[PDB]
């Protein structure tokens, strides 16, 4: 089983939210296109280089399909909620969403576009509790799985709508701070890490958690070491593994080629 050029990209629905749009692209368009796209570029640049199977499996990246900007809140009734409308939920006087909740709204409200993806991720400016930057729902090689790149749908009968959990999001503001683009570069990569079928790398096997004079962590340690080591930017063998069987499985199914376009999703 060797790459297939024509299968080896997941093309990717980026979402920014009004929070993202106001805060990071300064509510320009243009600032905010600019910084979306260097850095997928720049992701996109960690997962193509990498050898899944620390050999020549490598060249799965992911490209840009579609970039959609909201300008401002979604309006809403009371009881509704949407992951764009103006007030945090379920708390409005925290400054964020409970993050699990907004991943699951931002699931459901963007179903439409997600069933034309590999995979949806919305960026987003909230302060999460615990100092959460990042959350996605991991795949898996399983021919049934509800999550990650390529999964089957739940459906919804409310919704009269299939549901994917192709999905995941990255917040840029931590303690009330923009976060470095180098440091945001890194958690976007993990949340896509789980897409792609990773988990955390456990503190246990150090071959997965080297030591600070070791090199320091892989992207996908579970907690945003400050300094930047070698290793940061790169997959332990647990993330390979894991990552290496879902692509091999996945990739004929929902991943395209490389591609240029002029006019992308048409
Ligand atoms: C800098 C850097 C890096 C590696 O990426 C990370 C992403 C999210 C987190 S987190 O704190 O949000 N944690 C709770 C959920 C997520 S997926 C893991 C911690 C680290
Ligand atoms: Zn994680």
């Amino acid at each position: 089983a060797d790459p297939d050029p024509m299968k080896n990209t997941c093309k990717l629905l980026v979402v920014a939210d009004h929070r993202f749009y106001r805060y990071m692209g300064r509510g320009e368009e243009s600032t905010t296109t600019n910084y979306l796209i260097e850095l997928i570029d720049r992701v996109d640049d960690i997962y193509r280089n990498t050898a899944w199977d620390n050999a020549g499996f490598k060249g799965y990246g992911i490209q840009i399909e579609q970039i959609r900007i909201l300008k401002s809140p979604q309006e809403v009734k009371p009881g509704e909620k949407h992951y764009n409308m103006a007030k945090s939920y379920p708390n409005e006087e925290k400054d964020a969403w409970d993050v699990k909740m907004l991943l699951e709204q931002f699931s459901f409200d963007i179903a439409e576009e997600a069933s034309k993806v590999c995979l949806a991720h919305l960026f987003t400016y909230q302060d999460f509790d615990m100092g959460t930057l990042g959350l996605a729902y991991v795949g898996s090689p399983r021919a049934n799985s509800h999550g990650g790149v390529c999964p089957k749908a739940y459906y919804s009968p409310v919704g009269k709508k299939n549901i994917y959990l192709n999905s995941g999001l990255t917040s840029t503001k931590n303690y009330g701070k923009t976060i470095l683009t180098k440091e945001a570069d890194l958690v976007t990569t993990h949340e896509l890490g789980h897409n792609f079928g990773a988990e955390h790398d456990p503190d246990g096997l150090a071959e997965c958690a080297p030591n600070e004079d070791q090199g320091g962590k892989y992207v996908m340690y579970p907690i945003a070491v400050s300094g930047d080591h070698e290793n940061n930017k790169m997959f332990s063998q647990c993330s390979k593994q894991s990552i290496y069987k879902t692509i091999e499985s996945k990739a004929q199914e929902c991943f395209q080629e490389r591609s240029n376009k002029v006019i992308e999703g048409r």
